[PDB]
């Protein structure tokens, strides 16, 4: 059976699964169960589900080398499905709440879940809380008598602390730390001293490379029972490593792609975001391009956002992005190759992950 | 030593704990360390702590019963602390969420979190959701060899679901079921038909029972090792009766309570709430009384609040809370009986509970 169909699969059994509880557990009523379901279509279908789906691929990898009975084959699969879906729904609620905190639009062609006229931010902050308690659900109820169980809920647990603490690193990216505090309303940084490459991949590493990278491989792993099979500390270096390339993708595409393919307008430049355009035009301006840039950026006047674009283009960042995406490939490759010595199956999962990533 | 200066040495403790680590595994600087230093103890300290006094409570009642070394006694003294803080930073995501979905000026007569100047909503969301992600950080460091924690963890994961679940039943409680639809912009109710006890009661159960009475109870028992000591069915029950009584109790105070003693101005009229004082006004009403009400519930405008108001002076409502009082002292006291049967000293533990709920 194809992998993405099974996955597929499985999330209707896992909504009906939820919505069954609700009633015969939670007192729910056939309206709110309704609404419910619209909200988990909404929020969790759509995209390429390529956190939950790199769960599967783990997975699939180390049964075509392990042996096990066919029922046992069956259970692992479904395992990753869950596994899959717990990340796509811990995506779905960050999603949620970031598109509110962010007054986002749009996202992926369609309203942002607090925009549809009958949610509202009062309903969606509520509706995201919802969305990662059924990670939770989802867990002890698939899991409930397996050996990983611990070890899946300590993993996911941390991921999605570190995941808030990146999402505080991202909002507070553009003030002054030194002037960090809840009695003083914010102003927007007038130095951009913090916009390094070292500040830059602490928001990245911490914001999206464990939800995204981390914690599918190693959500495969656990579900594989195959965590002796690696060494952890390769695949966190190589998580965070692809993690950050997939983010100054997303970096390049906010200013650069147009909105309809984009799936939304990006506003990176007049939210004072820490992106990589950003960095990478700050270490290689002269003085008066950084002055120019200084004048221009995180207002919304759009006149001011074309300043800063036509900056980037007469920068030239797309030789800085190709130098460093060359530097990712080497450093990605010797990873990979380091993965082999203790599982050559996983390091195909990485290559894997590393190919849908640098050409996506 | 006292137990409340226990529980605050604890929260000294484990702040400490949370922050150091933030530190020394997640890269955190000063300046961050210090707003989450700050926002903690704005959004978790001030209150009476009397969700995470009970579990000290529950548990210093089966130390006087118990034999123990002293260290065992400290540990399960220190193990309750630690509980009580996880349903106190349980709360306090909570109520910083709620205060942000509600628009909420005040509480505890101090501005809502979202309000301070340098928060903002775009943090606070985020504030709110680190909030929830401590309480499991504190389980895994201070749980993680103990027998208890398994049920600790699914058991207060069940615990933030169904208050999830209440929060969705509360914030629909205005509109009508048949109507919710995320595609339409929801009206409030015109007849008011879903104002019944039993709906009250449904919204109550989940929205505030679960979190404040039966998971301080509960974790209580579990870091007693005592959950063999009673009869769940009963537990659950006394929870859900003392529970909705206090939340009846708050309704009230919302109406009638002077706002620099309530600590905020209460909104329940305005925001057409699904009250104690509402179903019980529409169960007892001529048509005359219920046409006005209709006409002037759900509104801003202080002419009309105050007409509500007078409707329900008029009403004799304290008489229909007195008969309520009642009858839940006979069935508190019925169920603390049922208790005494396999633990006479949990019993006390709920007695006490009661107590300072009844008159407080
Ligand atoms: C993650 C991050 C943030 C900011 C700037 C950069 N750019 C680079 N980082 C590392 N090597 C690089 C480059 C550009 N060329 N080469 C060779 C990376
Ligand atoms: C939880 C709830 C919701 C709505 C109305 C009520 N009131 C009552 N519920 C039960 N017994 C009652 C009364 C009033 N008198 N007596 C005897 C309770
Ligand atoms: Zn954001
Ligand atoms: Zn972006
Ligand atoms: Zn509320
Ligand atoms: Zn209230």
């Amino acid at each position: 059976m194809a992998s993405m169909e099974r996955f597929l699969s499985v999330y209707d059994e896992v909504q009906a699964f939820l919505l069954d509880q609700l009633q015969s557990k939670y007192e729910i009523d056939p309206n709110r169960a309704r609404y419910l379901r619209i909200m988990m279509d909404t929020t969790c279908l759509g995209g390429k589900y390529f956190r939950g789906m790199t769960v599967v691929n783990v997975a699939e990898g180390f049964l075509a080398v392990t042996q096990h009975d066919e029922a046992t084959k069956e259970r692992i699969l479904h395992d990753a499905c869950v596994g899959g879906w717990m990340i796509e729904f811990l995506q779905a609620h960050y999603l949620v709440e970031d598109d509110i905190m962010d007054g986002s639009v749009m996202r992926r062609g369609k309203p942002c879940w607090y925009r549809f006229p009958g949610v509202t931010t009062q309903c969606a902050i509520n509706d995201g809380i919802i969305l990662k308690s059924w990670t939770q659900i989802m867990a002890w109820h698939y899991f409930a008598d397996r050996p990983f169980l611990k070890d899946l809920l300590c993993l996911f647990q941390k991921v999605d602390y570190a995941t808030a603490v990146g999402q505080m690193y991202d909002v507070t990216s553009m003030c002054d730390s030194n002037k960090l505090d809840p009695e003083v309303a914010q102003p927007m940084t007038t130095d951009f001293a913090e916009f390094t490459p070292a500040i830059y991949k602490r928001i990245v590493k911490y914001k999206t490379t464990f939800y995204t990278y981390l914690l599918p491989l190693v959500m495969g792993l656990l579900v594989s029972e195959a965590a002796a099979s690696v060494e952890m500390n390769l695949v966190e270096r190589v998580a965070h490593l692809i993690g950050e390339y997939f983010q100054v993708q997303d970096d390049v595409m906010d200013c650069f792609t147009p909105p309809e393919q984009l799936g939304k307008v990006g506003t990176d430049i007049e939210d004072a975001k820490c992106s990589w355009l950003a960095v990478t035009f700050l270490g290689k301006a002269n003085a008066a391009q950084v002055a120019e840039f200084k004048a221009n950026y995180g207002e919304k006047d759009p006149a001011k956002v074309a300043v800063v674009k036509r900056l980037y283009s007469k920068a030239n960042l797309q030789a800085d992005f190709a130098a460093y995406e060359a530097e990712v490939v080497r450093e990605v490759e010797s990873l990979i190759e380091q993965l082999k010595v203790k599982s050559p199956t996983f390091a195909e999962s990485v290559a894997v992950v590393w190919e849908k990533t640098h050409k996506r």
